[PDB]
């Protein structure tokens, strides 16, 4: 037998960093969860019990904190690229670093209509994520994403004209609830290294904001023919607004809300045009995915 | 042996309701999770296999949907009271109903600076809850709460002057991070029945809003001497603003963020006044509770 | 306003302890999660910012580790009682300690049909728990429990003869699936203090084992008329086998598995006597509780 | 823009099936969670709102139940292959089906030392999984796995001789606790279609059993030089015992248990040879992966 692939490192490293403006007294906090996995000439640790090739995962953890101390942690695309580059440059035998970062929301509180200098609220479990793969001699590949954005519209969703055969019981509909948890990923063109990533720094936050805005507006305004059709419209617009993105991927559950027939009870009318009370279904759920790239 | 206490019913009943304004086209959604447990002269179902006394839990589920169809579901204090009253009035042998409701956030989306008629976002896992106990001949007891409100302040929290003995290693501090998940409950004076609950309907939403506002403002503005001292200030203010509340209870975890000494690495300074990077601790956590009532 | 009730301490303290037999080389591990909350003359920490009355929660954490180092951690009833007694004896102004312990399973592995000296498996998320309340001048109250024991029987459960009215759609049945997660609690007679708890030490593990055995056998053998009837039989037997128990409480979800009518598809028969494929329902669920004491 | 990849279907479909032996009265239950995603000539549903190409996800759900009714559901490798083949054969424009199955444990209860005919216990959250990809003209690729197998050994694990530099604080050790949650996947050689999968049916359960046994024995018996070295030994043995496996992948967290220095308290000795009480760490954790194939 032979080692075909191997990677190892530290997962679930929670990091918080505060920035304090001495002039204004304003403080800004960042909190993330980081995973770093390394690859390289490490097969002998598996096959020969040769630990001399292992950068201990505890050391990887230390490196994450030290790197956060000495560098900006925002945008996460930049931080991930600095962190990944560190490992391939520092260690001759390490040839790839894979860095995943999940950014947690700490939103500045408004008290009496003004922004508070040092108090924050977690407004939702929505995350902003990055995956950065730094591969020696092959540059830096970055996938940025948002996840956990949960939305619902109560009308202006339809689903009719699908294939009907002997396995089909679903009725066509011209008015239904549509609700999903959005997972959207945009993949950047390959960057040659850290200098190039630095040169594009302003684009990272702007593109995240654009992706979020396009998702929300399209969802709210589309008279949706299906999840498939609506998500394609979102992806199309993101690609149009940022030329440095190569592909956009959406993965969307269709979280069903079922009508409840109450007619058995005193002829109560609660279906079709009369539907007011529905039963949200925890499972099963549709799952719809697509990856959109350029012609 | 004898049955000393017994209650039974249906838990985890998910309900969604939509209200459609025909005039304006504006739609408003409510989503809740409901639990109803009944008590009464039901001991023989346990001791003699006498099912004749059992209102099936499936029927309780049906009743929740039917009641939501025929009544407003907001404020949840009113809905819970209608639902609980139903069971004690409908069934001679049922003498208490215990209704718990968890309200999930569906916040209207703003698209291009205007409120959208029918699209909603889940902004945070914060809940608004009620517990309603309807007891035949003893009225209606209502406890209202908010939970899952997660906040952090990066300075203006202190903790010094605590007991020091041979079990103590904790250093006194004049500047630390304070972060918690707020669980706050206000208990209403007993109501004689549904007519009295109806008479106070406007107070329910207003008091929820006040409790939230007082919590957030006090947390942000208090130069906190301890979690204990800050939470007492919150409870005091809520009791002052609503005379129909008898007690306020807060239950607050102290979610610790630890300094990381980096001095072992090139004399890097990251403690005390130089602390910028911290390690959030998933566990253990302080847990601080208090119930405040009137003199 | 006044402080009506207050308690504070440390939650989610994870503890592992190993015992090493030097003679046989056999090692035995225990892992628990502990919560300790104190009450006493501590109101001034809330009302006057007087921290002098606070035993820091960090010190409580230290005390848990020190106590585990110097005492047996099994049975958990004994450990909880030692830990709770410590606080009320050590601190003049602390008058009650509330200790909750969750014991996690680490079951010795059998390799090649023999017990391994130092390797363990987590066989299920079933827990053994204790709640110990040590109140100065009022002794020690102990509630022991098992939770997270998930079982299913595929036949020999019935449910018919329940109340039918205009809210009822449920069909009577003489053969259904019954599945639940068992939560069972037995409450001990009050103990005068640690000496008395020590005197009964062998009864704690034996009663846990009896409670588990009675639960499993009764569930498997009862031709169940309802969850209510079956759970009463369990509680009755536990009370009969251990005179030092005052009450037994069961709390049982009824986790529903629904028939799926497939007759719309080529007349396929999958209901009643022909039912083979079912849809487990994640929610809602019945919830049935009872507390059984002595005549 | 263009659709580069697309797949859609139904996730989280819970299925239970019972087999009843009329002769012996013995009943056997299977419970699974199934996900089916399809690919094919479906781009127009995204780009042109053409639903005519969509097999509704609700129909996919129906198909899962119908298929379970008419076929064995064990071993899951066979069931997944039948289910996947169905879609590519039934629908001309569907060219790949991706089926994931998670099998939940329902273990027959022993009551009074004998196997009960119809009562079952969930002994642990360990799962047996399959991923089956059925691709028209390219056969059937099957990856089988076990996951959620949580183990701990209290000694006979070492970690020394790793790289030490200015980022390293970890001390070498010759005796530590090792605990992990095992995720192991074995990938079968490609099968030409359902006939070939049927021909190997007995190998599926046997190989699962072998993989489990090898994992447990190796973990318990290896005087481990590292997670890397121990996991390689496991993978090597599995490949040796089943020639129809091409690769074995392990993904193992290193769940840390830290010594607690108690010497600050009355010189109490709890480190090194004197370590008895440890603090399990919820995070961060090492994560070690490897894929082993044939020379
Ligand atoms: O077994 C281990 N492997 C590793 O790579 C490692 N790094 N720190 N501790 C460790 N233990
Ligand atoms: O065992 C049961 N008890 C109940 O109270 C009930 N209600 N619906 N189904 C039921 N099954
Ligand atoms: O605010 C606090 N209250 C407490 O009781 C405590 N104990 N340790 N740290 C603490 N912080
Ligand atoms: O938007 C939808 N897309 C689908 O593929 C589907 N299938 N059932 N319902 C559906 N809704
Ligand atoms: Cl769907
Ligand atoms: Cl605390
Ligand atoms: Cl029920
Ligand atoms: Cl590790
Ligand atoms: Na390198
Ligand atoms: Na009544
Ligand atoms: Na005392
Ligand atoms: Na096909």
């Amino acid at each position: 037998s032979a080692v075909k692939a191997a990677r190892y490192g530290k997962d679930n490293v929670r990091v918080y960093k505060v920035h304090k403006d001495e002039k204004t007294g304003v403080q800004t906090v960042y909190e993330m969860t980081v995973c770093v996995l390394l690859e390289g000439e490490i097969e002998t640790s598996y096959t020969k019990a040769d630990n001399s090739v292992i950068v201990a995962t505890d050391s990887i953890k230390n490196t994450i904190y030290i790197t956060a101390k000495q560098n900006p942690v925002t945008p996460p695309e930049l931080f991930g690229s600095i962190l990944g580059t560190h490992f391939i440059e520092k260690y001759n035998h390490i040839h790839a670093a894979h860095v995943n970062i999940v950014c947690h929301r700490w939103t500045r509180m408004d008290i009496d209509g003004k922004p508070h200098p040092h108090s924050f609220i977690r407004d939702s479990e929505e995350k902003r994520n990055v995956q950065v793969d730094v591969v020696e001699g092959k540059g830096i590949d970055i996938k940025s994403s948002l996840s956990g954005l949960t939305v619902l519209k109560s009308t202006n969703s339809q689903f009719w004209g699908f294939l009907r055969d002997e396995y089909t019981t679903l009725k066509e509909t011209w008015d239904r609830i549509l609700s999903t948890d959005v997972d959207a990923t945009w993949q950047w063109k390959n960057f040659s290294g850290l200098q190039e990533v630095r040169s594009h720094v302003p684009k990272f936050d702007a593109t995240w904001a654009t992706a979020r805005e396009v998702t929300l507006k399209t969802f709210a305004e589309d008279n949706s023919a299906s999840v498939q059709a609506t998500m394609y419209k979102m992806a199309e617009q993101i690609l149009a607004r940022q030329q440095l993105i190569e592909t956009v991927e959406y993965s969307l559950p269709n979280k069903h809300y079922f009508e409840i027939d109450l007619s058995w009870h005193k002829g109560l009318q609660n279906t079709g045009k009369n539907a007011e009370v529905f039963a949200p279904q925890s499972d099963p759920n549709g799952l719809i995915k697509c990856t959109v790239g350029r012609s």
